[PDB]
């Protein structure tokens, strides 16, 4: 499914990710864009051998389990399929565990790169949420 801006800034806020570890919504907004175009089936394999799954590009290394990465964990207890489903509760869930895990936002190559230290809540601007 490809969201529109809005709806996943909608889906994303029921979800409990404005203001989630102190980051806004626009934040999770710009780095979904950025990720994947808003498309939950994105996929993008790396020199690793790893992969990146779903709106939030998470990879198979350490987050989900797509059994073709080997040594690598699995710390979101799920098949990497799983972040490509139409409904984003796992990749939020995953998302939540991620941005816990001491670095923040930085884990997202894009949005440090094109969402940090910019005007974010231009994402949202519009929206009824």
């Amino acid at each position: 499914k490809v969201f529109g801006r809005c709806e996943l800034a909608a889906a994303m806020k029921r979800h409990g990710l404005d203001n989630y570890r102190g980051y806004s919504l626009g934040n999770w907004v710009c780095a979904a864009k950025f990720e994947s175009n808003f498309n939950t089936q994105a996929t993008n394999r790396n020199t690793d051998g790893s992969t990146d799954y779903g709106i939030l590009q998470i990879n198979s290394r350490w987050w989900c389990n797509d059994g073709r990465t080997p040594g690598s964990r699995n710390l979101c207890n799920i098949p990497c399929s799983a972040l490509l489903s139409s409904d984003i509760t796992a990749s939020v869930n995953c998302a939540k565990k991620i941005v816990s895990d001491g670095n923040g936002m930085n884990a997202w190559v894009a949005w440090r790169n094109r969402c940090k230290g910019t005007d974010v809540q231009a994402w949202i601007r519009g929206c009824r949420l």
